[PDB]
């Protein structure tokens, strides 16, 4: 298929497949395409899919100028670990 955005609520299977400012997550029902998020917000630096048993990831990278950091929450201890966004 041909460059698909995103408008959030549009099907994705790229690593982007969205607006120039969206970025394409993982959901329960279907993968869709959700816009980019900012500092308070979960970040993603670290994303291990393939093997069998495996847990969704339903987040987006940081807005431009934001800078991923960790974050101790109770929540990674489903499997990964959670982080967050600062505006640098």
């Amino acid at each position: 298929m041909p460059h698909i955005k995103g408008h959030e609520g549009d099907p994705c299977l790229r690593s982007s497949d969205c607006i120039d400012g969206f970025c394409c997550a993982r959901h329960f029902w279907t993968k869709i395409c959700k816009p980019v998020l900012h500092q308070g917000e979960v970040c993603t630096k670290q994303r291990k899919k393939g093997s069998h048993g495996l847990e969704i990831f339903q987040r987006c990278d940081c807005a431009k100028g934001l800078s991923c950091k960790v974050w101790k929450d109770a929540t990674y201890s489903s499997k990964a670990r959670l982080h967050v966004c600062q505006k640098i």
